[PDB]
């Protein structure tokens, strides 16, 4: 399973696997934030269709130490292949070269991060004072990671996990 | 003076970043919280100190826009370190990444008229999107975003800035 970087060609296919998901699972993302977000992504390759686009994945940082892992889709008809978990660990190996110390994803696929050595928590784990400073936003991701009130709704059901990074 | 390196910007360099850019927001530079420049620092790009080990003195960012257009931002300098190379040094690296990314157009917003017709930067009028790219592009939360698609409530903040386009 290759996992490179982003292109600007590879928008619509990820727009395509993330438009599958959204709603419930996953936050919407309309073109152009797909277009604004594309350092941050990652695709996976069909193995045998070269440079087809099976699945997609973005670490988007949130402090200095912590990061997200966001917006992992993979194409319904490729799942079970090992793609999902393979973005994962490209994105987890993102945030080691960013030297982040903390992962943290917001999911209810609960056991498939629990194979990385993401446990549950509750809360939002940052200063008061930090918390502060990420409210002022304007990412909705973000504001999911900090519970605002305002997606409070779109979010129930969701587990909260975080992986401290060696 | 001697070209500097410039390289990816690091969490520990966001900092740095944010008081260069204080020092200029309001009428030259759009200001950036903290969370905002964490947020954007896979895109953001450093000129490393000439003689302080793991200090910056300027930094910018390359920010896509759509498929095939791209604008620099948040280019700023020390001041006490201007007019030696650094401000050009970075937007020649910015410059390559726009390339890198397949990019055929990379807009600026700016009163910077000449530093930027130094690389071909020519001033243009109006926005230079298709009118459905248009209507995609104003769903973007950026505010960057919506000066560069010239939108009534941002208008009163850009004036006298000049919009430069340079075709790859
Ligand atoms: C969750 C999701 C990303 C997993 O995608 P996937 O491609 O099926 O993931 P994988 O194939 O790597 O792993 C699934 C199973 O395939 C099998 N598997 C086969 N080959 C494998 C390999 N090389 N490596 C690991 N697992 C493999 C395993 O049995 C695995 O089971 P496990 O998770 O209990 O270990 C996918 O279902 C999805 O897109 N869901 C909607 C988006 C979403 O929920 N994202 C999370 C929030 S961002
Ligand atoms: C505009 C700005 C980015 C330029 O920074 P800078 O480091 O002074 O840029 P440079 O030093 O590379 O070039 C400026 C002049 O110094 C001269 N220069 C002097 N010594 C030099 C040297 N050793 N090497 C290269 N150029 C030198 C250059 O000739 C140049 O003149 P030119 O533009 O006619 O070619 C900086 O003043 C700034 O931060 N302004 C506020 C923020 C802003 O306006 N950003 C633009 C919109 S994002
Ligand atoms: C898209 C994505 O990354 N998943 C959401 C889950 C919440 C939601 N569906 O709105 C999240 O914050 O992770
Ligand atoms: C940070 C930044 O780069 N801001 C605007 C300048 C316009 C403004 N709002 O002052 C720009 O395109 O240069």
């Amino acid at each position: 399973p290759v996992v490179r970087r982003a292109r600007t060609s590879d928008v619509p296919a990820i727009k395509q696997l993330v438009d599958t998901y959204a709603g419930k699972i996953l936050l919407e993302k309309n073109l152009v934030t797909l277009y604004e977000a594309v350092q941050e992504f990652w695709v996976a390759e069909h193995p045998d269709l070269y440079g087809k686009v099976v699945g997609c994945g973005a670490l988007h940082v949130l402090w200095s130490d912590l990061g997200e892992i966001r917006t992992v889709a993979v194409d319904p008809a490729m799942t079970g292949h090992g793609i999902g978990h393979a973005i994962v660990d490209r994105l987890l190996q993102v945030a080691r070269d960013l030297q982040l110390q903390r992962v943290f994803v917001l999911t209810f696929e609960t056991e498939f991060f629990a194979r990385h050595g993401f446990t549950e928590i509750e809360g939002t784990p940052v200063t008061a004072e930090v918390f502060d400073e990420m409210c002022r936003s304007y990412d909705i991701g973000v504001a999911e990671f900090l519970d605002l009130s305002y997606v409070k709704p779109n979010i129930l059901g969701n587990s909260r996990m975080l992986l401290v990074l060696l």
